[PDB]
């Protein structure tokens, strides 16, 4: 921001934020899969209890 | 690489690489879902066994 013009730095910061949102979305999806697996294991543990 | 200079072609190759990684991660996510389903079916098969 302090080195480039706003319209020129807009493309670079757009690339950066697209990468960061992609990484965050992948993390959220992996967390959801792990949560589903833990939910199934908890149901099995509840049946055992 | 042999047609355009290295000060403008990076955008096009960046778009291509990002698209290919997107397709690869979609394949990985589908594989994870099928793995979870096969794991549940295999646990049921073990219980029947």
């Amino acid at each position: 921001f302090s080195r480039l013009d706003k319209v020129e730095a807009e493309v670079q910061i757009d690339r950066l934020i697209t990468g960061r949102l992609q990484s965050l979305q992948t993390y959220v999806t992996q967390q959801l899969i792990r949560a589903a697996e833990i939910r199934a294991s908890a149901n099995l543990a509840a049946t055992k209890m």
